[PDB]
């Protein structure tokens, strides 16, 4: 039995599931830690003790916790990210495709799910790990970890909520797999962690963070990085949120354990109800409760980890998408829509810029405005709306992740950047959307390869050569096999497009837009 | 006898010059006021006490003491802006070419030449009225007015030397044409006051200041505004400059009264060599001896003058040229030469900007740098100089004139404004310096129309429809016949390129640009 694998912690039971005209090995639900629930709800997890007889391990498990998006109900672009299980505070387990036959010592791929620390799942139809395991032959994991006040509410000198737990879920399954992937035909010397937004500012915390280097060899981070704005906060920051939290329900906050115990009685959607109400800022793209730099986990600010080298040093592969701000523009800014070409007026234009830089004073926010309009046609609709889509996509994902793959490329043992920009021809959102965070996925995951899901040839075609990128940079540091991909080096700064027509090199993405982000606009905010 | 005419302080005598194969009278060298000489240097003008006999004006007069330019001697190209005549003290005299024969009671457009405040000549043959007057039929005067140190130092208080007395001598020239020019055929009701750069800067002032206002009907600057950075100071500056004059010549300097005084003892060019020192910084296109911000001349600051409309209301003509800023960086900063396509490094451009904007912080400079930086091609050589000219001209020149209008334009009668950006055929500067500060004048004083000087005939036309455009503007307020100028509105915002092609009508002259430079920048430099 290829299906009956024996582990640290016990016996699991998988199932064999169809591919593509072929089948391979599913271990759905395997459980790494122990429940936090009731009084471990908050605290770093602990290992899941082991548990007599065979663990059936044929069906996904819960989704943590979550803030539920309801904004287009049953419409299919939204609803491929939301919870497609019940959610549960006992969700702490992961998931594991194996190709049939069992490999020996086989590459393996560890999935961090996105969804900017307050949502995600494990389980979406877009994470599917079976076409990628088979396709490429790798052993495909994917993780979950405890997301919003569940994960990341933030006490820092209580060992009761510490902060940074969702991440010490991530660290757990990714020690499970260190521990155990070698029954499933992997090899815990070659494993590549991945994820996509806050999965791969996750990945690059691991990269940072001195307990959990030693516990995989490479990394991709796509659309995500680890200095990202909303990706993290100050001990001082997330304290005054918890607090915050404490006072939107009415607890009793004269110490961290009362105000603790309060919050460990609330239902879990009592939290989730009143989560967005700690943000200090209207605002787009925040979250209430993301990784806190405490000094434990992050031993002293990222900045400056990423200045000394204080890091893994190994192979990254990483990249971004066109249109990543997008869709926060459509959910928390004035004049879009997506049954409109969401032309924008000048009014909402600068409305959209103070919520996309909320810690910006009024010359701060001129600064970007400036940048960003046109003079001579400034009552253009369309290059208002685009132009604030830049704005939201340069300030959140493109130029930090320009800045740490500046930083890391110093020290490191090898960079690989991309640029996805196809627009797949099965798109549901509108033109003006772009090619949107998130969208990426689909193609790495092998999705186009499904002919019921209509993509093109060429689309397959695409997702075959990122599939095949992906596994290769996985097993070698190098994403080409022995037309190609160039290292990207602090010389020359190359990346490739990422699409369908032939490969073209370019060097130094969004330079001009990066500049004025990472190095003119914070000197302006330090010195006023 | 024609040139034999009687004015209110004495008889003139002047002389039948040749004109394109035809003739007409000039009157040069006319007395306007005292000679400012003695105890009488940094003192308002005095009317000129009328003389017995006939004062022979058939030759041109003395050049006031300035600063001669040596850069590089028997150029042709910097010699045309040196003195002429001999310099002297005794300065303030003015030009006349009326058409033969006589006119009843034409227009008058009368010159202010530039230079900077610190030097220029009513006499060069580039101002040389008679093209202009034959062909436009106007009486066509060209003023003087003391520079440097002479016209312009300033001890608020003081009844020496209050500054401005530059100012007032082209005021008093203005008077002595309201009361004089209609026994030579001119109008005093019609009377037109044009000049360049810091004649320019002088056009505005006296729209500006009310005791000027009476004197003139209506304005033409050419490449200056009054709010240039460079064309005044406060009077706290003005001073700090006038007592640092006197530090670098030994003065007594424990009263106003004591360093007047051995400011007057001195010889002429000992003071002009000692001119550049009291500049507070490395600069270029700064100059020491300039209009004050006084309470007298100036009620108020020029910013709120032109806010609250306190200003003459008539109608106006202006524009600029395309490279205003290149014969500045040429003289005065690194990497720059006349014979060589000065490419200029990236080290070079930034220590050009510092010099460029002087009074700047680092957050500035940045600031600066980053608005006129290619961050993808930042050592081409070429960009880099490019870039650096237009700073030097849109900061100087362009953007200084373009707020100008615009406020202008809100409580004018009429404005219009023009682009000039013909390189002339026969141009001595090389390709890099482009369209010069100073070389729209030959055209709109008529040079291209000898033959002799060998411009091209569609040079020639150029020139004939620019003076035709300035006259019929002085005759009428409008520019047009009624190839149409149209008026630039504070909506719409047109003007017109001037140059050998079919008109061009434009809108927002250098509008990505001049948002920097009025409106942001000087936020920036407000608040750190
Ligand atoms: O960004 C916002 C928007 C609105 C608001 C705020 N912030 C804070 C202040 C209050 C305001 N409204 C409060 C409720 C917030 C609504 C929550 C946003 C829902 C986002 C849905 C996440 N889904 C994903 C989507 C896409 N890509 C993703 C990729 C990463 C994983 C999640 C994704 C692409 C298109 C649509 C959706
Ligand atoms: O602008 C500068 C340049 C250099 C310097 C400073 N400032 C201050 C710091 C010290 C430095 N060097 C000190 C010597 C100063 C020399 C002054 C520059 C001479 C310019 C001569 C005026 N000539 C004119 C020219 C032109 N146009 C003019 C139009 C306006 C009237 C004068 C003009 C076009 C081309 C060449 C010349
Ligand atoms: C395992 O669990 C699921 C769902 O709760 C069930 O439907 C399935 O048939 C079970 N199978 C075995 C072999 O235990
Ligand atoms: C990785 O490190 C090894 C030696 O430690 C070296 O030979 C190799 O060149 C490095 N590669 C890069 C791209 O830094
Ligand atoms: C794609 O195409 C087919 C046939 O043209 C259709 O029946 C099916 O609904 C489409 N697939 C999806 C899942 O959108
Ligand atoms: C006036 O001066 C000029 C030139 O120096 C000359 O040709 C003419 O003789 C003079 N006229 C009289 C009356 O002196
Ligand atoms: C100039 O003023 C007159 C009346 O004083 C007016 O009717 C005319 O339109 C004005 N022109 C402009 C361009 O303001």
């Amino acid at each position: 039995s290829e299906l009956l694998v024996n582990t640290k912690s016990g016996k699991v039971m998988g199932t064999r599931v169809p591919v593509l005209s072929s089948h391979i090995s599913a271990f759905l639900g395997i459980p790494f830690a122990e429940p936090p629930v009731g009084n471990m709800r908050f605290r770093r997890p602990e290992p899941k003790k082991p548990w007599s007889g065979v663990w059936n391990a044929s069906t996904y498990p819960n989704n943590c916790q979550q803030y539920v998006d309801e904004q287009f109900p049953g419409f299919s672009g939204s609803e491929m990210w939301n919870p497609n299980r019940e959610m549960s505070e006992d969700c702490l387990y992961l998931n594991i495709w194996v190709p049939s036959p069992r490999p020996k010592s086989t590459t393996v791929m560890v999935w961090i799910y996105g969804g900017g620390f307050y949502s995600g799942s494990s389980t979406l139809d877009v994470y599917n790990g079976k076409y990628l395991a088979y396709t490429e032959e790798v052993v495909l994991v994917s993780l979950s970890y405890r997301v919003g006040a569940f994960g990341f509410l933030a006490l820092h000198g209580s060992q009761e909520a510490p902060g940074n737990v969702g991440l010490l879920d991530q660290r757990m399954a990714l020690q499970w797999v260190h521990d155990n992937i070698q029954f499933f035909g992997g090899d815990p010397k070659t494993v590549t962690i991945f994820g996509e937004s806050a999965g791969g500012a996750s990945v690059g915390m691991h990269i940072l963070s001195p307990g959990s280097r030693d516990l995989f060899r490479r990394a991709i981070l796509q659309s995500g990085s680890p200095n990202c704005p909303w990706a993290s906060v100050s001990v001082a920051e997330g304290r005054r949120r918890a607090v915050e939290l404490g006072r939107n329900l009415n607890c009793n906050l004269n110490s961290d354990e009362e105000l603790i115990h309060c919050l460990r009685e609330k239902k879990p959607q009592e939290l989730i109800d009143v989560e967005w109400n700690v943000l200090p800022f209207d605002s787009i793209f925040r979250f209430s409760f993301v990784p806190v730099i405490d000094g434990e986990f992050f031993p002293t600010s990222l900045e400056s980890m990423l200045n000394s080298g204080n890091f893994k040093k190994t192979q990254i592969l990483l990249g971004v998408n066109k249109d990543e701000g997008s869709f926060f523009l459509l959910y928390g800014a004035p004049g879009f829509s997506k049954d409109s070409e969401s032309k924008i007026s000048r009014e909402d234009f600068m409305s959209g810029v103070k919520l996309s830089v909320p810690h910006a004073n009024d010359l701060g926010l001129d600064a970007v405005t400036l940048q960003y309009t046109d003079w001579m046609d400034d009552n253009n609709g369309i290059k208002n709306r685009d132009g604030l889509d830049d704005i939201v996509g340069d300030h959140n994902v493109i130029c930090p992740l320009m800045h740490f793959v500046n930083k890391y490329t110093k020290f490191g043992n090898g960079t690989y950047l991309y640029f996805f920009n196809h627009r797949a021809s099965n798109l549901v959102w509108p033109e003006w959307m772009g090619v949107i965070h998130g969208y990426e996925i689909e193609f790495v995951f092998g999705l186009p390869l499904v002919k019921e899901l209509n993509y093109t040839a060429e689309e397959e075609a695409l997702s075959r050569r990122i599939m095949h990128y992906w596994a290769t940079f996985a097993k070698t540091g190098n994403p080409n096999e022995p037309s190609k991909w160039p290292l990207f080096t602090t010389k020359e700064q190359k990346f490739i497009d990422l699409n369908t027509e032939p490969m073209k090199v370019h060097q130094r993405l969004r330079v001009q837009m990066c500049v004025f982000w990472n190095q003119f606009l914070p000197k302006l905010l330090n010195a006023t």
